[PDB]
């Protein structure tokens, strides 16, 4: 199976595609994220966070709070499973975890913590 996917983020606030499904056989996944656009970081940032469905919420207005300094996420914040840097246009970041981190029967989110943005840049990742 692949185990990797590539996920753009624009000045839009849009995300390419809001599923991604992560196959059992990996035993490593990688996120390679981009930003298509003109606009930069601080205006129009994004990220790729994944939680837990339930901790989604948190991890999204904890992360708001604070502030561009810290790429918008809490420090240490031990709901977030993996996480791509905050980029803006232009720029690119790829994340790799490890998949045993992902267990049968759980719901999670994939998300961007820049603020407003999460509300159209989410979706669910499933194993499978
Ligand atoms: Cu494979
Ligand atoms: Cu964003």
């Amino acid at each position: 199976a692949e185990c990797s996917v590539d996920i753009q983020g624009n000045d839009q606030m849009q995300f390419n595609t809001n599923a991604i499904t992560v196959d059992k056989s990996c035993k490593q996944f990688t996120v390679n994220l981009s930003h298509p656009g003109n606009l930069p970081k601080n205006v129009m940032g994004h990220n790729w966070v994944l939680s837990t469905a339930a901790d989604m919420q948190g991890v999204v207005t904890d992360g708001m709070a604070s502030g561009l300094d810290k790429d918008y996420l809490k420090p240490d914040d031990s709901r977030v499973i993996a996480h791509t840097k905050l980029i803006g246009s232009g720029e690119k970041d790829s994340v790799t975890f490890d998949v045993s981190k992902l267990k049968e029967g759980e719901q999670y989110m994939f998300f961007d913590t820049f603020p407003g943005h999460s509300a159209l840049m989410k979706g669910t990742l499933t194993l499978k």
